């Protein structure tokens, strides 16, 4: 094995060479090339990455830097998160509006969150800041033409009604929704972000996505069926998205009802995915070749979201933190691969490096899980998510109601 991670200083040491190598991936910082992506779209052949990817790379070193301590990504990501949030400061530029759904705009709102709960460095003060970029996209989200009556609301997945998938009232897109409706809801202490957050986790329990006897999230449904031709493709970012937001609303309603919610998912979410404490992507990882660009990151946001959920649902901490343990164990056991000695592939579970051209990318979606998951190991030393009494941000009543927004010519 390559990486310790026995002691704080060992994951500290770890953790930067992890970020270094996950930062060899991006090109945004160099001449001639565009902040805030990864190499891609693979529609047009420029790389393996859809541009929501870069969003959750921009997040993960929010939260390396707020772990760690080390800021030396700070400037590359500031850049790459402000050069990607459109006209209308909303995370919608138009130049991507093939891959605009609700999720890939709500994952760059979620990274501008949790820039927020970080204290991550403001922008300069004529460039949106970052809890006024939550707030665009969590307002936009809300509008009410991405609210119809169809499966009795719900969001659909692509934004643009021409986009395939438009049809889709998905997990994910809701998901991101409810989490960033729960956490401005705390972050500000408003409650109007908290009705809507409990408004789509009753409509999520309600047609069914949350299995209401095992607990289980589903993948979604469509609208033509009445959102009952449910695909149970159970992937770990759902459900784990779906504990974060509900231990931000436990934390801020202090309701019995969210407890259970919270615990309800976690006992879900370690039976399913956890395989003798190791993190497993199971619509996938059972055999090489069947897991997507996207499938490859979300075990890194099951590590970082389930490490916030210690800090704001502190009795779950005995639950989670020996079972992040083993499964970044894991994780480093098998970052062993050539040319480097260290290279990260994806199959933990299975104890051994895969290349990850056996699943048709470069790795970068590996190399950001280990990242995150080495990085979280530190969640003990790190300070819980910031709300307005502490943190440096600042909002915007107006955030996502441009008078040119997209809204307004839908
Ligand atoms: O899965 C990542 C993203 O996929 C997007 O759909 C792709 C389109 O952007 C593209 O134009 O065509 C391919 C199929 O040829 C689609 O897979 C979604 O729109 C994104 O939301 C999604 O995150
Ligand atoms: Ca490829």
């Amino acid at each position: 094995q390559y990486y310790k991670i026995d002691t704080k200083e060992e994951i500290l040491e770890s953790a930067r060479t992890l970020a270094y190598d996950m930062m060899l991936f991006y090109k945004g910082n160099q001449s001639g090339e565009i902040p805030g992506i990864l190499p891609g779209p693979p529609t047009e052949h420029k790389g393996d990455y859809y541009w929501w990817e870069g969003g959750a790379m921009m997040g993960t070193y929010v939260d390396y830097w707020h772990l760690t301590g080390d800021p030396s990504y700070n400037h590359v990501i500031m850049e790459g998160m402000l050069h990607q949030v459109g006209p209308n400061a909303d995370y919608q530029p138009p130049n991507h509006t093939a891959s605009l759904g609700n999720d890939d705009q709500g994952f760059w709102g979620m990274s501008a969150m949790l820039a927020a709960e970080n204290k991550f460095p403001n922008p300069p003060d004529d460039k949106p800041q970052w809890l006024a970029l939550a707030q665009a996209v969590w307002t936009t989200q809300a509008s009410p033409e991405r609210h119809d009556g169809t499966c009795n609301g719900g969001l659909r997945w692509q934004i643009p009604p021409t986009n395939a998938g438009y049809n889709y009232k998905n997990t994910i897109a809701n998901a991101c929704f409810f989490d960033l409706g729960a956490r401005l809801a705390r972050y500000t202490k408003n409650n109007t972000y908290a009705e809507w957050a409990e408004k789509i986790f009753d409509w999520l329990y309600a047609v069914g996505y949350i299995d209401h006897e095992t607990w289980a999230v589903y993948d979604g449904g469509h609208v033509e069926h009445n959102c009952t031709d449910i695909n149970r493709a159970q992937f770990s970012y759902n459900a784990a998205l779906l504990l974060h937001g509900a231990a931000f609303m436990w934390n801020y309603t202090e309701d019995q009802k969210w407890k259970d919610r919270v615990d309800n998912l976690l006992t879900g979410i370690l039976r399913d995915f956890f395989k003798d404490g190791v993190v497993f992507e199971i619509p996938c990882e059972g055999r090489q070749g069947a897991c997507t660009a996207d499938m490859l990151t979300f075990k890194g946001y099951v590590h970082r979201w389930m490490a916030v959920v210690t800090q704001i649902a502190p009795h779950t901490k005995d639950r989670i933190l020996p079972v992040l343990r083993t499964s970044a164990e894991a994780a480093v056991k098998q970052c062993v691969g050539p040319p480097t000695g260290r290279r990260c592939g994806f199959y933990w579970k299975s104890g051994k490096f895969v290349d990850p051209s056996v699943d048709h990318t470069s790795g970068a979606g590996e190399a950001m899980s280990v990242l995150a998951a080495v990085s979280s190991l530190l969640i003990e030393y790190a300070e819980p998510p910031a709300t307005n009494e502490t943190g440096i941000s600042r909002g915007d009543p107006n955030a996502g109601m441009r008078s040119r927004g997209a809204a307004q010519h839908f």
